[PDB]
């Protein structure tokens, strides 16, 4: 009655081979194509209140597709299989589920950001942040 | 040019399907069976921080796995495969791979909850929120 350390290998197995299903890159290294690149999108996937409070990646070519995993937005922002994208917020997010699906479909390019928006704000990265000081408490 | 009503289509097939390998049921429902039995605990994977700002579910045996997918917080949140378990916040934060992975290894009973955080705040269901009463202007 603790099975909790025999399937949590399962568990790990399936959910890291979401992110091995497509191409895993750095933020860095996805911003350096981005902005080099106008015709690489980055795509992020992120709720609006971390967006809000801790910040988003500012980038020339960027798409925030929310909804529930972006499904009904993905054709909302103009997206064609010949264009090379790459997603944010691999893990909780779960950009595992809006990049590996487009590659699954039929998408030339497309890159997985290892990390996620922690990465991104320490990095050094672009971010829109609302950068605040008039807090004590 | 635009593929975008090919793959809206599909994605939207993909993302059902993960509903679809789950006993979808109302957050009324689900408190019920929480709240009369124990046994049957309720997974919130969700992020902390809109947590924090718009309420969770305040339930006996409420029990937040937060991680990327709830992976290795499972095998220590004491769950075993004889026990029930409901889901919540199938939209954004997509409790479906939450749930929907459980039953692949055999698990009693498992719920996802239809709607979302939005149906617990709205049906003035149980919930643990601080009241933002510090805002008149």
């Amino acid at each position: 009655a603790d099975m909790g350390e025999k399937f949590d290998a399962t568990f790990k197995a399936q959910v890291k081979a979401a992110k091995a299903d497509m191409v895993m890159l750095s933020p860095k290294d996805a911003y350096k194509l981005l902005q080099e690149n106008p015709d690489i999108t980055l795509i992020d996937v992120r709720d609006p209140d971390e967006l809000k409070a801790m910040g988003k990646p500012d980038v020339k070519n960027y798409k925030h597709m929310s909804r529930g995993k972006l499904e009904p937005l993905l054709a909302k922002s103009g997206l064609d299989p010949e264009k090379p994208v790459v997603v944010f917020c691999k893990t909780a997010a779960r950009a595992a589920l809006a990049g590996k699906t487009l590659r699954e479909y039929g998408f030339k390019t497309i890159y997985n950001s290892e990390g996620g928006m922690d990465k991104w704000l320490e990095e050094g990265l672009p971010s829109l942040d609302r950068s605040h000081h008039h807090h004590h408490h």
